[PDB]
């Protein structure tokens, strides 16, 4: 399957692709405003995430930082970025078909639009300033509005005893973002497509 990363933002983004324990496709890529940057994902890709880092620095060898969604300093992310990230799921082939969401689930960074290029089902978008009205204690201090899980880590916020309720901080994320997923059992805001789509990505798809 085939995905245009697209960076509609004003602002340089290093876009990011792995499935946990391997880069998909190069794996990352720096997004100049404008760019785009199309990849490859392997048919059949279970748990596949794409995401966007900001204001990251790298050397030569592909070594730095980022301020959000850094993947241990790599440029080529071969593991999961740091919160908060605003992040494009997807698993690919599952039966004859596609699943895709977008969650808030690991906090929020920039705003996304996540939709196919082929037939047969919708897009989703998260594209509220999350950042600007983000609570007082989620406030990241490198930018972005981290989820009550990363901030607080409790059983309630992680639902690590899988069970847990909605909360005054995930209701935050569901009110601006209701099309995305705001803690791990929201109900399901999937969207389900053919088997073997295309998508597209874009940063800041609005402004």
């Amino acid at each position: 399957a085939t995905f245009e990363i697209v960076n509609r933002c004003s602002y340089t983004v290093w876009a990011a692709a792995s499935k946990g324990d391997a880069a998909l496709d190069a794996g990352g890529r720096q997004l100049n405003s404008g760019e785009s940057w199309t990849i490859n994902v392997e048919p059949g890709t279970n748990g596949g995430k794409i995401w966007a880092r900001t204001d990251c620095y790298f050397d030569d060898s592909g070594s730095g930082i980022c301020k959000t969604g850094d993947c241990g300093g790599l440029l080529r992310c071969k593991r999961f970025g740091r919160p908060p990230t605003t992040l494009a799921e997807f698993s690919l082939n599952q039966y004859g078909k596609d699943y895709i969401d977008i969650s808030n689930i690991k906090g929020f960074n920039v705003p996304m639009n996540f939709s196919p290029t082929t037939r047969g089902c919708r897009g989703v978008r998260c594209a509220a300033d999350i950042v600007g009205q983000c609570p007082a204690k989620l406030k990241a201090p490198g930018g972005g509005c981290n989820d009550a899980c990363t901030v607080f880590q409790t059983s309630e916020y992680c639902c690590t005893t899988g069970k847990c309720g909605p909360t005054e901080y995930s209701r935050f994320f569901k009110r601006l973002c209701p099309d995305a997923f705001s803690y791990v059992l929201d109900k399901p805001t999937t969207v389900t497509c053919p088997g073997s789509s295309n998508y597209r990505v874009t940063f800041c798809p609005t402004a």
